[PDB]
């Protein structure tokens, strides 16, 4: 049985880590993290998927309770703007399709259907409203109920790392703020400890490395072996900014990724302000270029705003558990936050490390079965990005045109031409865990036009009564909760 | 849109498939089953899968009024006998483990804690004998789901049944022998002609024609790919033994394991249906015979034995032209975990989604081709592991079953098996019917079990799990108590 657990890297990635760990072994479990005192974190990362509740549950902590505290809002889904047809755009929410005789709403939308997103989903009113999903008592508006509309969260990147460093801090986790200068291996390539530039040498049998891009361990220590998604997913940049929010209460509880000249734009709405950012392809525009484009979108003449502009490695350890070492975060893997999965992956990241936990043998076949998962958690995202790219029809500028023709990964040319006979379902999209269900890729075909060329033949044998008494049975729903919700700000203004 | 649809066969398979397409489609499809008067159906077929609920319910039939009148029984799982040690037994039931801190109970078992008699409210209504039901009709535990029990059932009742049903609905019943299946100049089938009846055409065939493969195989040239290099067992011989005591009624299929394959016991309200499947690589059809009337009915030469030659394995299309396999001449596993019937009604429910429109649609039946080869492919594999996790070696055919060579991924999944749990990432990642207890539930009972406990759970209160243990326990204790026994319900519902 292993007793101490060393966390290398003070990020999002490293407090969740030491957080999670406490909420599942308590006392049973020594930790220590170590983090610099001048390689800053990322500074980004600000939108979460739907398994982020789950995370806050295990810790103990109610939304009511977290939220407020990490500045945050509130992500029904995604909006995409302009990435097919310009100043046009559709929603990819958290929220299952209802299933009538058999069949999903999406199937009997394209045989009797108003857009897709607009006549399936209750979210996409409340999306166009800018409604909480809570009253103002905090009932949830599907009144688990909390599944079938798996919101999601926007949150204040700073703020969380200072949130759950006091929530491990206040749990036992030993704290260092140091550099490590060099990392200890014994004769079997195992880690032995780091040492510091002011704290000697930091021991423990696991070590976990939460150093981001840099891969401190597992990359530069370890000679981890890192697979570069260049080849199909070109961005490589981002800048990004912090932008206020002319007027606060104007809050929007999605995020929003626009299609630009070269790359794509996050907004993501906070507490008290925007956060933006530009992802790019640096083949395609240069750094400044990027930043101007920004600008001048979101932030005209406010020059005041200083932008940070990042290198992003994209791709993902063949392996993230070598030895005695755990990559968790950047330092494990990454792909553009187009779909919010950064945080996603460090949360699965530490659900399957407890589930994997060694014991005094270090079992390989266990290490084993951990690193397929990590593989597969990434390459199913990996897939389902591309076909955000092959889905995009506009064809305006070199990086659109050059989009349409780049190379696909394996499995992919099979869904798309699936896709144009008729919609994938859970035996057709990517079949490992990868945080997707269906709707997600089925959403996103039908929003950027990815259509079957005709309905499901079998409808034309069926009633379609049921299903256009539904397609009106949310029409009405939604009409009712956008009349009896209160805005986003509203709700968070409430709850501070 | 296409009108027509002709069935050739009228075993389980053709009439589950003419109900079925009236129930979906009503009277906007015409069906016509033609079948012959002459050509006995297999005669077998009696125990089935967890998801057969669903195939009654969208007929609109309640247990209360289909059961009876197939003469049937309940089936709570399945008993595995003597496949280990000799003389020992475990359950794998229709029941999903509970979770206890992120974790399944097996893996608190292995921990904290025989396998099945701990994990499983299941285990006890078997060895008590219970109906899943108490006598106002209400369930022991939708809560259907969490304990998802099958039935038993006699194999000619459940034909005339169904056919009932389907011709009270609007399907044309045609009994004659079809000579000739006709094909159009692409090679598309056109017809099958009948030795009195003339030509029968529709839009889409459905062949329903058992082992032969009639339009599937033998006009359509579809290839068959056996499973016997994994799976040896090609033969069955089966009885219909009547028990002593009506009253002693087992809500469950046994499954024991014989000297050169297994046998089944599947209880129905009558009578017991009984079979020795073997391969003839290792004991002759008399041999084998013998052994099964030596087991389960001494002296009772009266007793007419059905032998069968199985055919092993899947089409590699089941869906080829206008012509859709459903049942025997789609393909077929041994009946080990009695996923036959469970075939066709995933087959026919596929069928009815991927249903042609007048425009045919190569993509849509490649993607309907591509499911019926998981279903079965995944069910192979899951077979397998029954064979290598026996641990008996005491005969030439379990010696063999030790060293045969097992399907791509089984390997893996052995080496896994061996170091922790399976579960929903490394079991057959395709549907299959079965879920990750499933495999979980035959590793453990066959004696595949992972060196030591999982790691995390010593960092763990072990208190939880333990409350859940004793939860279970006296569950178990008070259903036993309450539940009348499974004749009792029967009789109470006849
Ligand atoms: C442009 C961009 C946009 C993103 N958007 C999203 C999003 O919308 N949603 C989402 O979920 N994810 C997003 N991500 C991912 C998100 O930023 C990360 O998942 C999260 O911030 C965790 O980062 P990290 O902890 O792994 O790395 P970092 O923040 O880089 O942390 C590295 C830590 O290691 C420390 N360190 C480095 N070297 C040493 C050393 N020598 N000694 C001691 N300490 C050291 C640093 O001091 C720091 O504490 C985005 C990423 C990028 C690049
Ligand atoms: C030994 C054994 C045990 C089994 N146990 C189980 C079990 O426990 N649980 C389970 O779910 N499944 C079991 N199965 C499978 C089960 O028997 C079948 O799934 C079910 O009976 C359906 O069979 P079928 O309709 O495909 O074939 P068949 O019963 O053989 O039907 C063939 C039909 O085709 C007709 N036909 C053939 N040729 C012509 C022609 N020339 N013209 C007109 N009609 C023709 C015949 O008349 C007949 O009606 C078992 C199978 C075997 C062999
Ligand atoms: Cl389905
Ligand atoms: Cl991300
Ligand atoms: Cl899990
Ligand atoms: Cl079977």
């Amino acid at each position: 049985m292993i007793r101490s657990v060393v966390i290398v890297g003070g990020g999002t990635a490293g407090w969740m880590t030491a957080s999670y760990l406490k909420a599942a072994f308590d006392d049973r479990i020594d930790v220590t993290l170590v983090e610099s005192g001048n390689v800053r974190r990322i500074g980004v990362g600000e939108a979460t998927f739907s398994t982020v509740r789950h995370f806050f549950d295990y810790l103990g902590l109610d939304e009511r309770e977290w939220l407020p505290r990490c500045a945050g809002g509130y992500k029904l889904g995604i909006r995409f703007e302009n990435w097919s047809e310009p100043g046009e755009y559709f929603y990819h929410p958290f929220e299952r399709l209802r299933v009538v005789d058999g069949f999903n709403m999406a199937e009997w939308w394209l045989a009797v259907g108003t857009s897709f997103s607009e006549a399936c989903y209750l979210t996409h009113r409340l999306c166009e409203a800018k409604r909480a999903p809570r009253m103002l008592d905090g009932s949830l508006f599907a009144s688990e109920q909390r599944a079938q509309f798996p919101y999601a969260y926007h949150f204040d990147a700073d703020e969380v790392a200072r949130y759950l460093s006091e929530y491990a801090i206040a749990r036992g986790v030993r704290h260092v703020v140091d550099d490590v200068q060099h990392v200890g291996q014994d004769e079997r390539g195992w880690i032995s400890g780091v040492h510091t530039k002011q704290h000697g040498e930091i021991s423990g049998d696991l070590f976990v490395d939460c150093t981001g891009f840099r891969g401190l361990l597992i990359n530069q220590t370890l000679g981890g072996r890192f697979q570069s998604f260049s080849d199909v997913l070109p961005n490589n940049r981002a800048v990004a900014l912090r932008v206020p929010r002319e007027n606060d209460e104007d809050m929007r509880p999605y995020t929003t990724a626009t299609a630009m000249s070269a790359g794509w734009m996050w907004t993501i709405p906070l507490f008290k302000r925007d956060g933006n950012g530009y992802v790019y392809s640096d083949e395609f525009i240069s750094p400044e270029e990027a930043e101007r484009e920004l600008r001048s979108t979101v932030a005209p003449g406010r020059d005041d705003l200083e932008a940070n502009h990042i290198q992003m490695r994209i791709g993902r350890n063949e392996r993230t558990w070598i030895n005695n070492c755990v990559a968790v975060g950047l330092s494990a893997a990454f792909v553009e936050p187009l779909e919010s999965t950064g945080i996603f992956f460090i949360q699965h990241a530490i659900e399957q490390l407890v589930k994997h936990f060694p014991g005094e043998r270090w079992d390989p076949v266990l290490i084993s079965a951990y690193n397929e998962r990590m593989a597969h958690m990434v390459d199913g995202v990996k897939e389902f990005l591309v076909l955000h790219y092959k889905g995009a029809q506009r064809e305006d500028t070199p990086y659109w045109k050059a989009a349409k023709t780049r190379a696909m990964p394996d499995g992919l040319a099979r869904k798309l031409e699936l896709s144009a006979s008729h919609l994938l379902d859970e035996q057709t999209i990517y079949p490992y865990y990868h945080g997707f269900e269906t709707y997600s890729w089925i959403t996103m075909n039908l929003g950027l036009g990815i259509v079957p060329e005709r309905p499901r033949p079998a409808l034309l044998h069926m009633d379609p009564a049921p299903a256009l008494a539904e397609f009106e049975r949310l029409r009405r729903e939604g009409d009712e909760l956008i009349a009896a919700l209160p805005s986003c700000y509203e709700y968070l203004a409430s709850i501070q």
